[PDB]
DNA sequence: ATATCGATAT
DNA sequence: ATATCGATAT
DNA sequence: ATATCGATAT
DNA sequence: ATATCGATAT
């Protein structure tokens, strides 16, 4: 086998949603990576635990994917 | 210890020099990652075999770094 | 360490 | 797999 | 890309 | 066994 992909954190899932939002608001634009990161991170800082929760549940699931795949990985 | 950093390819070393060039030509601009990557890769394609050679020697050395460090890595 | 945002190369 | 280009969070 | 590994065909 | 191809993992 191959080395399993690293764990995707709750923030990593959240960044994907930021990019979705951004695409709808600016369907044309190239992403300014530096500004985009700063904006997502400022938005995440102000989110409540409720809004966060769905991203935490994605992360819990990927933590499970990762633990499962690592069982069989032989380096 | 920690996992050694992955091998830096001849191109990865080149992209650092592209950014240097770019900063001198456009000190004020934020990097458009998508466009930067496309321009770096066009430049790499047309760069002379002599110029490329120096990046290939950095990569050879980093390969040696990596092989040495991996001897003592325990996952 | 490794991942996201894009594109790319080794 | 892993790295670059920037900033960031887990 | 590339180094390495396995299956196949000889 | 060995030469080759081409998948696999990096
Ligand atoms: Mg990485």
């Amino acid at each position: 086998g191959s080395k399993p992909r690293g764990k995707m954190s709750s923030y990593a899932f959240f960044v994907q949603t930021c990019r979705e939002e951004h695409k709808k608001k600016h369907p044309d634009a190239s992403v300014n990576f530096s500004e985009f990161s700063k904006k997502c991170s400022e938005r995440w800082k102000t989110m409540s635990a409720k809004e966060k929760g769905k991203f935490e549940d994605m992360a819990k699931a990927d933590k499970a994917r990762y633990e499962r795949e690592m069982k069989t990985y032989i380096p």
